[PDB]
């Protein structure tokens, strides 16, 4: 199989009050303005006002939350 | 069974320009002017000032940067 490795899920909520899910991530960053998102299959996703709030190595688990500077 | 847990490293910079590293990290949270960093041996480290910058599961690495919100 795949060997020795880690992968994890991103949960956020967006400006509607709607929470949004994405699975098997290999990486998050947080940009000058936006928190990106890349998964296993090497679909990449984006979303603006956001920071990363919450990581969990034990649960797998990834929370972003609303930037407050902005 | 297999094990199905995972564990990170966790690394920042002092406001003296002391570079910082943990090993072991179970997880991790960016409260509203801190970052706190917990163990997988119940140990706990934090550091205000800070945010989350990265989180890349694929090596076991995140990385906090100086947050502007201040």
């Amino acid at each position: 199989g795949p060997g020795s490795m880690c992968m994890a899920k991103v949960v956020l909520t967006k400006a509607d009050g709607g929470r949004v899910e994405i699975g098997d991530v290999l990486e998050v960053r947080a940009e000058g303005g936006a928190v990106r998102v890349t998964t296993l299959f090497d679909e990449e996703h984006a979303f603006p006002g956001l920071a990363i709030g919450r990581v969990d190595l034990r649960s797998g688990v990834i929370s972003l939350i609303e930037e407050q500077n902005r």
